[PDB]
């Protein structure tokens, strides 16, 4: 067991292995209880996250376990990975805190775009990586659900990583989620990618809504009123009428919005920003799209190992979730 040392950052007490030095708060709370630190074992800067109140409730307990399990499984170039996980507790009895360690990301997508308009090559590479990482997460039967510029990190060589901190999320949210259609599929993430890719090509938020309703009306105005085909798949009658009553604004054509952009990029955009999620292109298919020809490689776009998510359909007591979490902490083996 490493030797720990404690300190108070802001108003919280951090107790971490000596290995991690010079802890410094970051994200102004945007990442949560996160600190940047120097991993003395490798000389590399890392992000140390102290889970809030891990076991204060059953909901917290399960989310704690969920994140620990997910991070331990995520082994992909375009997805955040778990470098270390620890607790100052010496036993299950005193186990009350969990810290997750990951590489420290450099800058999000906003910081990179806030400069000058990225070239088409730049856009291809970035979107390609998001799509590459998405293929991997989706292959593990996992849905991000909150993709956005602030959740996407890019390094020196423009390498990108998908993260989550648990730009308004709504601007990139698929319409079916904001309509509470309950039956969301993975492509809800593809809608977000389209909104992100659009913003990188125009420098402006595609659907900058004030509230969800306004946001919804903006979306329908661009992707159009729901067609007969989509309407017949909506069981709720009030839902069916509502979605139509929200598409009363004067229509807008797609092409106009992306004028000047590479025709291939607009083609992909039209296949990502489709109202009917069933007809929305998947991450896997997007990767083969001609817009990513200079980057696509069927041999270097890996999927995830089978991921056991049986715990999601479980309803257990806090202590049970805590014990399960503790087990995952002790069984953690760092990657080479
Ligand atoms: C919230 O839980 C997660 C996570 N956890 C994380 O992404 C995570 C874990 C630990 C740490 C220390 C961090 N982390 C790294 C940084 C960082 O480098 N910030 C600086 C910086 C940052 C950006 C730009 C510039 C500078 N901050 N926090 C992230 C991931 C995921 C996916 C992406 C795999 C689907 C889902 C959930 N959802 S769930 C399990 O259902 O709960």
């Amino acid at each position: 067991r490493p030797t720990f040392y404690r300190q108070e950052l802001a108003k919280t007490i951090w107790e971490v292995p000596e290995r991690y030095q010079n802890l410094s708060p970051v994200g102004s709370g945007a990442y949560g209880s996160v600190c940047a630190a120097f991993d003395t074992k490798t000389g590399h800067r890392v992000a140390v996250k102290k889970l809030s109140r891990p076991f204060q409730s059953i909901i917290h307990a399960k989310r704690t376990y969920r994140e620990l399990r997910l991070l331990k499984h995520m082994k992909h170039e375009n997805v955040i990975g778990l470098l270390d996980v620890f607790t100052p507790a010496r036993s299950l009895e005193e186990f009350n805190d969990v810290y997750l360690v990951t590489h420290l990301m450099g800058a999000d997508l906003n910081n990179i775009v806030k400069c000058a308009k990225l070239t088409d090559d730049h856009v291809q590479f970035l979107i390609y990586q998001i799509l590459r990482g998405l293929k991997y997460i989706h292959s593990a039967d996992i849905i991000h659900r909150d993709l956005k510029p602030s959740n996407l990190a890019v390094n020196e060589d423009c390498e990108l990583k998908i993260l989550d901190f648990g730009v308004a999320t709504r601007w990139y949210r698929a319409p079916e989620i904001m309509l509470n259609w309950m039956h969301y599929n993975q492509t809800v993430d593809i809608w977000s990618v389209g909104c992100i890719m659009a913003e990188l090509l125009t420098g402006r938020t595609l659907f900058p809504g004030t509230d969800h309703i306004d946001q919804l009306k903006l979306i329908l105005r661009l992707v159009g009123t729901p067609g007969a085909e989509l309407l017949k798949k909506i069981s709720s009658e009030s839902a069916r009428n509502y979605i139509q009553s929200l598409a009363q604004m004067p229509k807008m054509n797609f092409a106009n919005v992306f004028i000047g952009a590479n025709p291939l990029a607009v083609d992909l955009l039209e296949k990502m920003l489709v109202l009917d999620s069933d007809k929305r292109i998947t991450a896997a298919q997007a990767l083969a799209h001609a817009y990513f020809a200079q980057y696509h490689d069927p041999d270097d776009e890996p999927v995830a190992d089978p991921y056991d998510q049986s715990f999601e359909s479980r309803d257990l007591l806090i202590d049970e979730w805590k014990s399960l979490t503790y087990d995952e902490v002790i069984s953690f083996v760092p990657p080479p």
